């Protein structure tokens, strides 16, 4: 058994999917209307450095992940399980057949809106602690207003709150034995119940929508389970203020008797973390 793995935001880069445009231009001139821009353009050309902004991050990343997923059926056996990372689960549910390419990019580009317009906070990618280490952290340094907000990998572990309180943990963190501490370049602190108003929002928005049940099993962020055809709006919606339990999810599906893990869009961050949640369990 195999599963598809759709990689988020960070693993964007100037270039990516040239070939998969060519290939599918049906597609890419429906994402040209949804978006108002040439999508080719953004991602070949990387004008005024927009890839880096998550408003066009976004729907720069679900085209690319949705080409690639399509490429991969017209060469390779179909996948028993998909799962993306926090934007990539907007493809997983694409290639699920939730909705149709269009309304996906729609969702990603609200996404993108309400993310690119939050405030307040900010967030930090660790490498080299485990969970529990980084909770005591927390504890220790009395960062009250900080949370756990991506579990990745046993050693990758993404932090997230007041923004003063993320940028006095690094050094802290550092002389723990973190390898490193990065400030992330994002508009707020996402994935805590701090973000529960664009939550609120989101949820509203996909209200107006109308979604089919996933033809493969889908694995939620916010619950490391198959997605039910009925909650698709709680998981998307309650996705931005809830921890990203990825890690949790991959051991699900090797616990499940997936052995096959691919990644399917471009680059090799979710393959990375795979690696490693692989060696520890």
């Amino acid at each position: 058994m195999k599963a598809y793995m759709f990689p988020g935001q960070g693993s964007q880069a100037k270039g990516m999917g040239r070939a998969l445009f060519d290939a599918f231009p049906a597609l890419t001139a429906r994402a040209d209307g949804v978006l108002g821009y040439s999508i080719r353009a953004l991602c070949q050309d990387d004008p005024d450095q927009r890839l880096s902004q998550t408003q066009f991050t976004q729907p720069a990343l679900y085209v690319v992940n949705a080409l690639s997923y399509l490429k991969r059926r017209e060469e390779e056996a179909p996948p028993d399980f998909l799962a993306g990372h926090s934007l990539g689960e907007f493809s997983a549910l694409f290639a699920a057949g939730v909705f149709d390419f269009e309304t996906g990019l729609a969702l990603v580009k609200k996404r993108g809106e309400l993310m690119g317009d939050a405030r307040g906070g900010g967030m930090a990618a660790v490498i080299g602690l485990d969970e529990e280490r980084v909770r005591e952290l927390l504890d220790q340094n009395g960062a009250t207003a900080v949370d756990i907000a991506n579990l990745n990998s046993p050693s990758q572990v993404v932090i997230s709150g007041a923004k003063d309180e993320i940028a006095r943990l690094q050094v802290p963190f550092e002389a723990a034995g973190a390898k490193k501490y990065t400030v992330l370049r994002v508009s707020a602190a996402f994935h805590s119940r701090f973000m529960r108003p664009a939550m609120v929002e989101f949820g509203r928005f996909l209200e107006g929508y109308d979604f089919a049940p996933p033809k493969i099993p889908v694995i939620s962020n916010v619950t490391a389970r198959p997605c039910k055809a009925d909650g698709i709006r709680a998981a998307l919606s309650e996705q931005i203020a809830s921890p990203v339990r990825w890690c949790e999810s991959i051991r699900y599906l090797m616990g499940r008797g997936v052995e096959e893990f691919v990644e399917c869009g471009h680059g090799i961050v979710l393959t990375g973390l795979y690696a490693q949640i692989r060696r520890d369990a």
